């Protein structure tokens, strides 16, 4: 048979885009993901892990990785789950091998019903599993999750060549907000690297506005 696993990255930051893989291996290869210690690379540097990588590529029959730019996440119709559910069946449906089987990570959310949707979306006949925290569980969806993790990073590391230093994209990095609040300071906008309609776009950009006034509002209140 032939199994696959998939999982993504990026799905909090507020810059970037979100990364789904998802890979299609041999059941006779299976013991090779395992022998690389897939499980145990959450630990690793970007360098290394991209070895992993590497080494991991060897052994799949088959790989798809989608990068969604944010301005797509920030322009989807319905719920981020649902975004997400679709894609990784444009993941999945976009392989050369089908995989019989497949293993998917549920990002908090009802196993069972995630499996289930996702199975009906696609275009080919294969058995969905889908488990929290699948990435510890099963080998193969390890590796996806490596595949998606490296190729975030990659793309976190081209927009540093480009913009600077940008912190991880996340929210809660003082880095990340202090380089948004500083370039909407100088062009009046946020660059085109952000989800737009996430609220942190919104606060920082009132937060800039108001180191301005013109006007005093207190003047009768």
């Amino acid at each position: 048979m032939k199994i696959a696993g998939i999982d993504e990255a990026g799905r909090g930051p507020v810059i970037g885009p979100m990364v789904i893989a998802a890979v299609v291996v041999d059941e006779n290869s299976l013991p090779k993901l395992e022998e690389l210690k897939v499980r145990d690379s959450k630990k690793l540097t970007p360098k290394r892990r991209e070895k992993l990588f590497n080494e991991i590529l060897g052994v799949l029959d088959d790989y798809v990785i989608l990068e969604l730019p944010p301005d797509v996440i920030g322009s989807r119709e319905g719920t981020l789950n649902e975004f997400e559910v679709e894609n990784f069946a444009k993941a999945l449906n976009s392989l050369k091998v089908k995989p019989d089987v497949i293993y998917a990570d549920a990002a908090d959310v009802d196993e069972e019903r995630f499996a289930r949707e996702l199975g009906e979306r696609l275009n080919f006949e294969a058995e969905v599993v889908a488990k929290h925290k699948a990435d510890d569980i099963f080998p193969v969806v390890s590796a996806a999750s490596i595949l998606a993790k490296v190729t975030r990073d990659r793309a976190v590391e081209k927009l540093k060549e480009e913009y600077g230093e940008i912190g991880s994209g996340y929210p809660s990095d003082p880095r990340t907000r202090a380089f948004l609040e500083n370039y909407y300071r100088e062009h009046g906008e946020f660059p085109p690297i952000v989800r737009k309609g996430w609220k942190t776009l919104k606060k920082i950009a009132e937060k800039v506005e108001s180191e301005k006034t013109q006007d005093m509002i207190n003047k009768s209140t």
